[PDB]
């Protein structure tokens, strides 16, 4: 275990090997961690657990830190399997131990564990839990951030905010604190996390942070459930969340496509050139969805002011990976972004219009489409270059 | 080169390494071949070429077999890059050589190569081309099998049908003839090919084969553009095509899904059990689309009488891989098949109905959906088992 602050002990689990989260929908290229915390004042409080596959090690390590019978209260901020997965294993040893959580958490905890006989205690925003020595836990409900059961626990005196998923990132390191790790690698994982997970809940992020700041409670540390503990200027991740929530976009255009014989690829490269030689301020990224990291693509879309999506016409419809990715974007609900569909066809085509429509369904403001037959020759590549020019002029943030 | 029959020489290219076709949409687990044929009578005729990346070797090997100037005619049955990719390289040495192909082939050849100055000769069904010694080539147009430019060339006397893509398969072997290779491995690749490529054109397969049989031309060998040359009972692949075209299905149910925390997986296994203990005649396959071969899944759907598709609700929509796969199935246009959507959700859900609708759009006859909240307990797993029972009774081919 690692001493977080005074009597706060990190008793979680590092995961260096993990490469897949939420099925295979979130690639964790730098691993992750599952942060559990043991607070030992007059009362002994355990905050969240770890993933189920590390339950054996979790309980054993917990035994080495404290007798399980001496644990007074258990707090569950979030009942997703990576934070409450070791719950059944632990409650088998101490079934009478009270569990403090939201009303929605009872549904989610029981939904996974099927032990409704456990002693649940419904908490709501403002509720307190005294642990002795002048310190107490203050609960704040954060529904749909990112789950209905989500909440945060604040420890007075030590001024430590247990935010669970919020302000966390999938980043594994032997050092626990943010000022002890690589800042660049830390920022990438933080932005990668929000873009792929918290984007559809951005409208809720700002009012919640505003509400919490209204409590006027000091924050010395922010102990998330994933990644580093923010102790050195901890509110820096809060400020990033405020910026990322306000329909974040840079002067950047993300182009991604799928192709069977490189015809659409040729179009994408010609479009990109037209943009770069029209607007030097625009950062341009290009991805083949069949050969690229899906989450890296989505992170760029989040940072971009607009995207161009390419697909060849395959069996009167679009290519599956493109359709799949667009479907996911429909759930992420990106805002204040523009889009243009393009692609090659053999005869009748139809996949470009089909794509443009679904992008509109995903919330993108659609510009005109670009279509080409078979492999683009020099003349066709000019039209693609010109399309990029028209896009660059239409999507220009400042005049030029 | 390999002697196919008399003066027919195989001058194509084997591809042991290839693992991806049509982008990454067709996995070639046993490699493939690109069959080109040189006929040397009084006239010298080249039939199709190879993929562009093997163009250097193709021309060189062709030089070792014959002087390029001695080539009289060039036949292009199909202008896809794997059969006409080495065309530009070859025509650079012999630009005056006539090219015999369909009217639609001129559009496709020029579309890729951009050399309209080539000497094209439009052929239609019934047209002949004398090559001497009492032998001649007879052309038969096969539009949308699988391309608009597709055609077949028949050689009289030797009774050899050059079918290009038709009756071919992606299977690489040192031996050229069908009776020299592994029959099981040969059948798998043949069925894998049709299911993923020729399924949406099944309505056209039967009348075309009927028309060709109406010509009363003998067939000693069938020389495709991919895989083995059928010389031992060559019509066996024709009979398989007739069966596969007639909305082929076995007493078989294919279940596939995507899951984030295995809840939907638990549902799929419970459904499968219900079916097996209700109808012992049904063959059941289960696939996680995130961890399985996509084409193996589609091959099973082709053989199946009906499918069950699972998805968890993710951001108010379905999982991308499922959406992507369903999109592709919408293009494959499977016929006379039934379907049932299922999956787990956290709160409001919605992805199961969304999936059931798109399956209906894909042409599946939809049965009732099955929904479960979070992780299924013993009671919920009974409902899933019962759902399988109801499906097994509804989809039963014979009474029982
Ligand atoms: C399996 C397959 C299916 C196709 N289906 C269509 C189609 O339905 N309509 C069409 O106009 N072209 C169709 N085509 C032709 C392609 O759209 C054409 O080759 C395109 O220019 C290539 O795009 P890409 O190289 O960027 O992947 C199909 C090609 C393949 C290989
Ligand atoms: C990223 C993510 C998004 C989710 N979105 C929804 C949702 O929009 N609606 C819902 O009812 N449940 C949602 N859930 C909860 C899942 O549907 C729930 O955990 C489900 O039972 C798990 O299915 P599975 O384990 O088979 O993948 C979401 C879960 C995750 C991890
Ligand atoms: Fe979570
Ligand atoms: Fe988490
Ligand atoms: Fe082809
Ligand atoms: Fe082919
Ligand atoms: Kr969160
Ligand atoms: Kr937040
Ligand atoms: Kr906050
Ligand atoms: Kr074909
Ligand atoms: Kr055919
Ligand atoms: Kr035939
Ligand atoms: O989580
Ligand atoms: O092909």
């Amino acid at each position: 275990s690692i001493v977080v602050k005074n009597n706060i002990h990190w008793v979680g689990q590092r995961d260096w090997e993990v490469r897949d989260f939420h099925g295979t929908e979130y690639k964790t290229l730098r691993g992750s961690s599952y942060n559990s915390y043991l607070i030992r004042e007059e009362k002994n409080v355990l905050i969240d657990t770890v993933k189920h596959k590390f339950s054996r090690e979790f309980v054993q390590n917990l035994r080495n830190e404290i007798d399980l019978a001496d644990i007074d209260y258990i707090v569950i901020n979030h009942a997703e399997e990576d934070h409450a997965g070791a719950l059944t294993e632990l409650m088998a040893q101490i079934p009478d131990t009270p569990i403090y959580c939201t009303a929605n958490a009872i549904d989610s905890i029981n939904g996974h564990h099927h032990h409704p006989e456990w002693n649940f205690n419904v908490v709501k925003t403002g509720d307190t839990l005294d642990i002795g020595n002048g310190k107490q836990l203050i609960f704040v409900e954060t529904p749909m951030l990112h789950w209905p059961d989500s909440m945060m626990t604040y420890l007075t005196g030590d001024a430590v905010l247990f935010s669970n998923d919020a302000f966390g990132q999938h980043y594994c390191d032997e050092h626990l604190f943010n000022d002890e790790v690589d800042q660049t690698e830390l920022f990438e994982q933080c932005q990668r996390y929000y873009a792929n997970i918290l984007t559809p809940f951005s409208r809720l992020v700002t009012p919640k942070i505003t509400e919490i700041l209204g409590f006027n409670l000091p924050v010395d540390m922010i102990a998330t459930s994933h990644g580093v503990v923010w102790r050195d200027n901890p509110t820096q991740i809060v400020e990033l969340y405020l910026k990322w929530a306000a329909d974040y976009q840079e002067d950047r255009i993300t182009i991604f496509y799928d192709t069977m014989s490189n015809n659409t690829r040729m179009m994408a490269d010609a479009i990109a050139q037209g943009i770069a030689e029209t607007d030097p301020r625009v950062a341009v990224k290009i991805f083949n969805v069949a050969r690229s990291d899906k989450n890296e693509i989505l992170t760029n879309v989040f940072r971009s002011k607009g995207v161009l999506v390419g697909t060849s016409t395959m069996n009167n419809v679009m290519m599956p990976k493109i359709a799949g990715l667009v479907e996911e974007m429909t759930g992420l609900r990106f805002r204040n972004k523009r889009a243009s569909a393009f692609g090659s066809h053999g005869w009748s085509g139809g996949a470009v219009d089909r794509l443009s429509t679904r992008l509109q369904d995903a919330g993108f403001e659609m510009s005109l489409s670009l279509k080409a037959k078979w492999r683009p020759d020099q003349d066709a590549l000019k039209l693609c270059r010109e399309h990029g020019r028209e896009i660059a002029r239409q999507w220009a943030l400042a005049p030029l």
